[PDB]
């Protein structure tokens, strides 16, 4: 029971939207990060059971990962690009909360974060 239920990827009440920016977030931004050598720890919810991290969810109360973001984009869960960007941002800050500066996982997150900022600087004007 160490793992909480994963974040929702669809919700019957939450309104859905599609935009060219959200398409870009899936097809370019998420894809670019997903395929990076350092992606793997970020591709699914942290499994505190498999990784033997019994304190992870004692500390992190707003977990977020790229697997969840990918499904959310595929499901048109977000109203706009900012909601999606917020999830990526939570993902990175979580890592910096839980881990010490200079840990390998943190260096990985930092590299992905840099790339993320490069990609969202090219987010297209909404059409
Ligand atoms: C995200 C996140 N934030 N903190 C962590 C973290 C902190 C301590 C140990 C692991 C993590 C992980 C993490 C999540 C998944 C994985 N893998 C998923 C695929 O199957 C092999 C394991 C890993 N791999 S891992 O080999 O444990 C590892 C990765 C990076 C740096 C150090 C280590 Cl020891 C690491 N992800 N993570």
């Amino acid at each position: 029971s160490m793992n909480p239920p994963p974040p929702e990827t669809s919700n019957p009440n939450k309104p859905k939207r599609q935009t060219n920016q959200l398409q870009y977030l899936l097809r370019v931004v998420l894809k670019t990060l997903w395929k990076h050598q350092f992606a793997w720890p970020f591709q699914q919810p942290v499994d505190a059971v498999k990784l033997n991290l019994p304190d992870y969810y004692k500390i992190i109360k707003t977990p977020m990962d790229m697997g969840t973001i990918k499904k959310r984009l595929e499901n048109n869960y977000y109203w706009n690009a900012q909601e999606c960007i917020q999830d990526f941002n939570t993902m990175f800050t979580n890592c910096y909360i839980y881990n010490k500066p200079g840990d390998d996982i943190v260096l990985m997150a930092e590299a992905l974060e840099k790339l993320f900022l490069q990609k969202i600087n090219e987010l297209p004007t909404e059409e």
